[PDB]
C-alpha cells in the first residue's frame, strides 16, 4: 500500500498549506513560481535566487563584513525597482550612503525618500508607516546593528542591561512583515558584521524570506594593479526557491556590478565563451588574453556580449 513518493507528496502538500509555499522543497527542484521580482543587479545572483531577483513584498537580509558588496547589491536593487517605475526609501542610520555613486549605479537619488532616525524604534516605526502606505516597491535599511534602542541611545544606565535591541528588532518585524506582504514591498535589511550572532540579526533570521551572505573573495588584478574586487554571495536561505545556491560577480573600483564581468564568467561555465589556457574566445573571435582584456573587449563591442547575454538569458530565464 505504501508508495513512498505518493506517500511523501501528500504530506508535503500539507506542510505547505499549513506553513506556506516553500515550507519544504527538494533541492534539485526547478521553479514555476514567478512572483514579481527586483533584479539583484547580478545575472548570477539572480539565477542563484532561482527567480532572478529579490522576491517582492518580502523581508530580505543581506549580511557580511565591511566593504564586501552588500550595499552595492542593495543600491542596484533600489535603482532597478525605480527603473520599473517603483518608488524607493532608504532608512539611513549610519550616514555613509554616497548618493553620487548610487546615481552611477542607476539610482534616481532625486526621488529617493531618505530618513535618518533618532532611535531604532523610530527607524523601524518610520519604515512601517512608509510601508503600509503601499506606495513603495523597495525599502532599504542601512545597518541593522545601528538600530540601537532608544533607551540606549539616551544616556541610560546598565541596570536592565538587556538584549533589548533584539526585542525591538523582533517585535518590529512581527508587525511589519504583514504590511510588506500586503504592500508587495520588498525590504532589504543590510546587516553588517564587524567586531568593533547577537542584536537584531537574530529575529531577522526567522522573518526573512531570503538571506544573502555577501563576502569578498579576490582582489581583481588583471596584470599587476588594482581595478576591482570579486564578491561571492551564498543564498543561505531562500523560501521561494531551493536554498544554498551561490554566485560571484566583479565590482571594479567606482563601478557597480560589471555586466560583462558576469557575461564572461557565466558564459564560460555555460560554455558559450571558451577559455583555452590564458585566453578568451567566442565563436572564433578572440576576446582577449586575461579576463580584464576580455572585459574591455565586451565593454567595447556592444553587439557581441549583447548576443552572449542573449544566448545566456535564453538557456534559462
Amino acid at each position: 500500500a505504501p508508495d513512498r513518493e505518493k506517500a511523501l507528496e501528500l504530506a508535503m502538500a500539507q506542510i505547505d498549506k499549513n506553513f506556506g509555499k516553500g515550507s519544504v522543497m527538494r533541492l534539485g527542484e526547478e521553479v514555476r513560481q514567478p512572483i514579481s521580482v527586483i533584479p539583484t543587479g547580478s545575472i548570477s545572483l539572480d539565477v542563484a535566487l532561482g527567480i532572478g531577483g529579490l522576491p517582492r513584498g518580502r523581508v530580505i537580509e543581506i549580511y557580511g563584513p565591511e566593504s564586501s558588496g552588500k550595499t552595492t547589491v542593495a543600491l542596484h536593487a533600489v535603482a532597478n525597482a525605480q527603473a520599473a517605475g517603483g518608488i524607493a526609501a532608504f532608512i539611513d542610520a549610519e550616514h555613509a550612503l554616497d548618493p553620487e555613486y548610487a546615481k552611477k549605479l542607476g539610482v534616481d537619488t532625486d526621488s529617493l525618500l531618505v530618513s535618518q532616525p533618532d532611535t531604532g524604534e523610530q527607524a523601524l516605526e518610520i519604515a512601517d508607516m512608509l510601508v503600509r502606505s503601499g506606495a513603495l516597491d523597495i525599502i532599504v535599511i542601512d545597518s541593522v546593528a545601528a538600530l540601537v534602542p532608544r533607551a540606549e541611545i539616551e544616556g541610560e544606565m546598565g541596570d536592565s542591561h538587556v538584549g533589548l535591541q533584539a526585542r525591538l528588532m523582533s517585535q518590529a518585524l512581527r508587525k511589519m512583515t504583514g504590511a510588506l506582504n500586503n504592500s508587495g514591498t520588498t525590504a532589504i535589511f543590510i546587516n553588517q558584521l564587524r567586531e568593533k550572532t547577537t542584536t537584531g540579526g537574530k529575529a531577522l533570521k526567522f522573518y526573512a524570506s531570503v538571506r544573502l551572505d555577501v563576502r569578498r573573495i579576490e582582489t581583481l588584478k588583471d596584470g599587476t594593479d588594482a581595478v576591482g574586487n570579486r564578491t561571492r554571495v551564498k543564498v543561505v536561505k531562500n523560501k521561494v526557491s531551493p536554498p544554498f545556491k551561490q554566485a560571484e560577480f566583479d565590482i571594479l573600483y567606482g563601478q557597480g556590478i560589471s555586466r560583462e564581468g558576469s557575461l564572461i564568467d557565466m558564459g564560460v561555465e555555460h560554455g558559450f565563451i571558451r577559455k583555452s589556457g590564458s585566453w578568451f574566445t567566442y565563436e572564433g573571435e578572440q576576446l582577449g588574453q586575461g579576463k580584464e582584456n576580455a572585459r574591455k573587449f565586451l565593454l567595447e563591442n556592444t553587439d557581441v556580449a549583447n548576443e552572449i547575454e542573449k544566448k545566456i538569458k535564453e538557456k534559462l530565464g
